[PDB]
Order: structure tokens, then C-alpha cells, then sequence
DNA sequence: GATTCTGCATGGATT
DNA sequence: CAATCCATGCAGAAT
């Protein structure tokens, strides 16, 4: 917890983000600019640690095809929301470690 | 059949 | 006017 952080993206949780589908949508602009570059629909597996804790979480960061561009999504978020009790309007903020791109990325509104 | 997963399409609101 | 973003609907696989 001697961490130095840079914000990569932030999302206001909507109904489907905390819904039964178990996936979280991320803003396309910031996801493309700051999140690792995705060159396949298969996506990648990313893990992000809580800023306030030593709890680490593993998600699948992938994209869907939409129109001629993309929609970015973070799959397998069911237990994350359930465990953290995230409701509509809560904030999921994703950060970055400065020397290493280790994805600290926690909710709990924060800011 | 009925139900859930998964990836894409639709459609309102905004850039 | 047309393009973009994204919440959600929804068709086809999988269970």
C-alpha cells in the first residue's frame, strides 16, 4: 500500500452491469486508450487488485463487434458485484501501477 | 421443451 | 443531416 496510481478508466454502474449477466461494460474511449490493446475477440485475462486491500480479482477483458467498431466488456463480474454489494450508480474505477503496469483496480465508489 | 450463456444487433441519446 | 456510444434486447448454442 505504498502505491502510486494513474486512472485508466471509470464506469458508473448501470442495471446490466450488476445484473444476472455477470459482465461489466467499460467506456470504449478510455478502454481503447489506456487498457491493454485487444487484437482478438478471444480477449485476454486480466487481474486487478483492490486498492484498499490485498484482495485480487481475475476477469476476462474482451470486446464484442458492434457496427464497424467495438464494445468493450469485462466478463465474469458476478461474484465481484455480489461480494462487494455493488448497486446501481456505484463506481468501478480502474488504476495502474507506475513502474509496472499492474492493474490495481477497485470499486467502493472512491472517486 | 425450458432455461441459461454468449456474442451480436437495435435503438435512444449525445457528440 | 450522419456517426458514435452504450444500455439493453435478442437469436442461436449450450446445458
Amino acid at each position: 500500500d505504498n502505491k502510486k496510481l494513474r486512472v485508466l478508466c471509470e464506469k458508473e454502474l448501470k442495471n446490466s452491469d450488476v445484473g444476472s449477466l455477470g459482465r461489466i461494460v467499460l467506456p470504449k474511449r478510455d478502454a481503447e486508450a489506456n487498457l491493454p490493446k485487444l487484437s482478438d475477440k478471444e480477449g485476454i485475462v486480466v487481474q486487478m487488485r483492490d486498492v484498499f486491500s490485498m484482495q485480487s480479482w481475475s476477469f476476462k477483458y474482451k470486446f464484442w463487434s458492434n457496427n464497424k467498431s467495438r464494445m468493450y466488456v469485462l466478463e465474469n463480474t458476478g461474484e465481484f458485484v455480489k461480494q462487494n454489494g455493488a448497486e446501481i450508480g456505484d463506481f468501478l474505477t480502474i488504476y495502474e501501477d507506475e513502474s509496472k503496469n499492474l492493474y490495481f483496480a477497485m470499486n467502493g465508489n472512491s472517486g
